[PDB]
């Protein structure tokens, strides 16, 4: 019997010491097992393996604990995801663009993109020490494993078509975003007024308009009492706001946002790019760069910073000048 020494890990931190038989593939002794994201369950194990770190699944008590521990899942399959994904994405090349890591285009993956550059530009503080972890990795241009994490956390497959609002949605589900509070009125015609607070995640993210001043002063919405009826913000605490909205052409002018979102084309068919304020418009578009001092496109997704925001207007004349 020929054996070698490996490691097994789920959170590449902590490795459990194994000696394999040389005879058996990986998946006979270990169940499905992956070396830096590459599917080694049905091979044998080879004499260059030896002192090398493999994933496995998080099978017994101590990895099941190992894995929550460092990514806040205990989904059977998210081990085996993030691996499927990783040797995908450490193929990808992660440009510096406009001083911001980026992602050149490959496997549709400009949803990835235009969330990766929005969250170098927004407040936002990750709790599963693996996206910690990646992100860090991340913002110093070495991206493949959090992208690899965001993959598996949203359950979509490389190549998948992706949505950025609902990827910023599991993004901030797995942010420390309790500080963040929002009150809005609803102003029902004259048949009464309702408030509500939002909290977390439900605090920074609106579907409706791209506009955070629209917000402020009032949108239309339906009530029991009909369609004269505004809702707007009482107010705002969070260190940035999303704004979201079906595509639609759309004015994006420079100092009055942070970035965007655009989605070009039609359902299921077509393609995302990054807007970014600074000096003046940069719109990033994976590797591509180009610069403008108006932007007008269909977008979908506005970001703006915030701090603290209250009213000085009352509910009567919000419902009546917005
Ligand atoms: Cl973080
Ligand atoms: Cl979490
Ligand atoms: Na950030
Ligand atoms: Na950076
Ligand atoms: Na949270």
């Amino acid at each position: 019997v020929r054996t070698i020494k490996v490691f097994t890990t789920v959170d590449n931190i902590n490795l459990h010491t194994q000696v394999v038989d040389m005879s058996m593939t990986y998946g006979q002794q270990f169940g499905p097992t992956y070396l830096d994201g590459a599917d080694v369950t049905k091979i044998k194990p080879h004499n260059s393996h030896e002192g090398k770190t493999f994933y496995v699944l998080p099978n017994d008590d101590t990895l099941r604990v190992e894995a929550f521990e460092y990514y806040h899942t205990t989904d059977p399959s998210f081990l085996g995801r993030y691996m499927s994904a990783l040797n995908h994405t450490k193929k990808w090349k992660y440009p510096q663009v406009n001083g911001l890591t980026s992602i050149k285009w490959a496997d549709n993956n400009s949803y990835l993109a235009t969330a990766l550059l929005t969250l170098q530009q927004i407040e936002l503080k990750f709790n599963p020490p693996a996206l910690q972890d990646a992100y860090y990795r991340a913002r110093a241009g070495e991206a493949a494993n959090f992208c690899a994490l965001i993959l598996a956390y949203c359950n979509k497959t490389v190549g998948e078509l992706g949505d950025v609002r609902e990827t910023m949605s599991y993004l901030f589900q797995h942010a420390n975003l309790d500080s963040c509070k929002r009150v809005l009125n609803v102003v029902c015609d004259t048949c009464g007024q309702q408030q509500t607070t939002l909290k977390g995640v439900e605090a920074v993210m609106y579907m409706g308009t791209l506009s955070y001043e629209q917000f402020k002063k009032g949108v239309d919405i339906p009530c029991t009492c009909g369609r004269r009826a505004t809702k707007y913000l009482v107010q705002q605490e969070s260190p940035f706001v999303m704004m979201s909205a079906p595509p639609a052409q759309y004015e994006l002018k420079h100092g009055t946002f942070t970035c965007a979102s655009e989605y070009t084309g039609n359902y299921q068919s077509g393609h995302y790019k990054h807007i970014t304020s600074k000096e003046t418009l940069y719109c990033i578009d994976g590797a591509l760069l180009t610069k403008s001092s108006e932007y007008k496109g269909p977008i979908t997704d506005v970001f703006y910073k915030e701090n603290s925001y209250t009213t000085t207007i009352k509910p009567v004349t919000h419902h009546h000048h917005h």
